[PDB]
């Protein structure tokens, strides 16, 4: 099939700011490159669209080439055959945007756009309508090839690919996926279909708060089932209540709230009566000792929290999907979409440090 | 000062049930009972109601009345002098709420109600405000008394008490506060003042889930700031996208759809790319340790994500805060508190297991 693949990636901050050789594994290119080299060895038209080509190194440029990518610096011409197109593009503000609305009119007909750890597929799929209502771009599909790690190492053994599921409009068609999921087990990787809005979650950098609190929300079902001997709904709600509390605190009043907020010498006094079976409890125990000594790790945070005052009230436990179902009641989608877009953005109240 | 103390505290549970003296500490009476033995020992007049007080044996009944407490399983008359009443109640439904209601009128000017782990101080306020305006009580204060262990172990050696923080209009006087934090320093043990709807979270059993979580994002935060370089606000986004997600998931589907919806699979492989420290991730390497053979310790619950299906779609990642913000701006308080009342009702969807 016809792959174009845009963006080479960062050589720089793959090799000096990040030493990935040392931390994962494999050796540069990583990235876009990566991927565009494993899809052209597989067989696949690989096309690689990136405007700095011309600053990667001639051995590392010959490379690439040597597998069969075809490099360029145009975007458009290197859309004119894509059947799908993966955004492996910067996480600086409008450069995705300003691609995917120029390749737009002249991807063929049926194409997929990929976006990956850089942007959401939904945010993507929302800021084009204009753009696709226009152009009578009906036929393109919005999905993901998010690697969920960096592409050249070693951990790179597969792709998150987003899916129509807990949408209440599709966004790409089952062919398109089929073709994804082809990209992926053409080149050996392991192809994870998860609903479009929690690619993110499960594969950017958030996995380690995302697996943590999922962990440790596990590790409290057990204590409470076999333990505390207390009711499912009763343990469903801890859970709840706990992560949408501190989601709230962060949103609202960042990192520095949170702290000032829960209290940590509490949170510590508190959990002390829940270390209930120690074998058992491998994270209730690691995390009961990180509290310890948790303000010489996070000092400027810890003097932050000891300058913060919440400017207004909120309802931190409010759950996020009851009050979506009322608000699509009352206003509808449209009406409810208009705020998941001012979310995005933030990734406002932390650029004016609060 | 005179406080009565509403419940003695199940001596089968702190017994049988769960084994408190093997895996906390002290020996019974635990609960109500012990709080009432160390306010007594401080030199307050201290009353215990408790329907039950006959079923208590006789050596641990004289061993409180030795300490100066005075037994009764009249509310009503235990309510006539008392300047601090704490329901040490039931989490079965409807008792706290009538112990509260029937009491009211009967407390002296200015008392100040304070519930416990079992009941939110926001919900019990909230239902009461037609018998407070019907009975001219507009004096009462509401706050907590919330131990966050479990009273007569060594663990207990605190109490969290609500504050107005965080709240539109106030629920409890300075004066009131200070008598709680007098009740807390008079026996020996640390106030910890919290915002009052943070009591729940940062007391109940969920400290498991809050503290993991929040040690969590700390960690996250760390590895982000030294490894990564990347932006505070990229790192207060993912972890408050990471929370958001998982709570709106157990809420909405429950912990069979969290598990299904997110895939432990695609979490695991993920989570390896974000492993760049082991010495300074603990909780990152024991939760991806966990990972590897969660579906052994929780079968019953693969086996419900095995055949769990979405019924309808919904916005997991939605802030709640900014949907507080809009839904206040929309409809107003009132109309917006109708929701907090059907969340703590869940403590619906879990009875028809969904
Ligand atoms: N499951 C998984 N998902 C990931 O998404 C993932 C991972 N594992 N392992 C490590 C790579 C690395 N990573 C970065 C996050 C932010 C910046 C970032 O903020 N870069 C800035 C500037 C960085 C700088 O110059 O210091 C930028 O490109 O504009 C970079 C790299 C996420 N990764
Ligand atoms: N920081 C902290 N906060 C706590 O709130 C806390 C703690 N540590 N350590 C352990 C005690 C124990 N605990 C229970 C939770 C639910 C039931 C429960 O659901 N009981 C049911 C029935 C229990 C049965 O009969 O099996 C009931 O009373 O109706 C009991 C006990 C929370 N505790
Ligand atoms: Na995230
Ligand atoms: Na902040
Ligand atoms: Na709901
Ligand atoms: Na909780
Ligand atoms: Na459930
Ligand atoms: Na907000």
């Amino acid at each position: 099939m016809r792959v174009t693949v845009y963006g080479f990636g960062s050589l720089n901050y793959y090799s000096n700011k990040l030493n990935v050789p040392e931390k994962l594994g494999g050796e540069p290119p990583y990235g876009g490159s990566a991927m565009a080299v494993e899809f052209a060895k597989a067989g696949h038209d690989v096309t690689l669209s990136d405007p700095n080509i011309d600053k990667v190194p001639d051995e590392i440029r010959k490379k690439v080439e040597d597998a069969g990518v075809k490099l360029t610096t145009d975007d458009i011409e290197a859309a004119k055959e894509a059947e799908v197109a993966i955004l492996f593009t910067p996480f600086r503000g409008g450069v995705t945007f300003k691609i995917a609305e120029t390749i737009l009119p002249y991807l063929v007909e049926n194409a997929v756009i990929c976006t990956t750890c850089t942007m959401s597929i939904l945010v993507l799929n929302s800021y084009l309508q204009n753009a696709i209502f226009l152009e009578g771009r009906e036929d393109i599909g919005f999905s993901t090839m998010h690697p969920a790690a960096i592409p050249g190492t070693p951990q790179h053994k597969h792709y998150l690919i987003a899916t129509n599921e807990l949408l209440r409009k599709p966004i790409v068609t089952e062919e398109q996926i089929e073709k994804l999921k082809k990209l992926a087990t053409d080149t050996g990787k392991e192809a994870y279909l998860l609903p479009a809005e929690l690619v993110s979650p499960v594969g950017d950098m958030g996995i380690v708060t995302t697996a943590i609190a999922f962990a440790g929300a596990i590790e409290y079902y057990k204590v409470s089932r076999d333990i505390l001997k207390t009711k499912r709904s009763m343990t469903e709600f801890q859970i709840a209540q706990s992560l949408q509390v501190i989601s709230s605190l962060v949103t609202k009043y960042g990192l520095e709230g949170l702290i000032k907020l829960l209290n940590v010498d509490a949170m510590k006094a508190s959990l002390q009566s829940m270390i209930l079976d120690k074998n058992e409890q491998p994270l209730t125990v690691t995390a009961s000792k990180l509290l310890e000594k948790i303000e010489e790790t996070i000092p400027e945070l810890i003097k932050e929290a000891e300058n913060f005052s919440p400017s207004e009230p909120t309802y931190t436990s409010a759950p996020s999907p009851m009050l979506v179902e009322h608000m699509e009641d009352l206003v509808g989608d449209d009406v409810l979409k208009g705020i998941l877009r001012e979310s995005w953005k933030k990734f406002n109240v932390s650029e004016r440090n609060k």
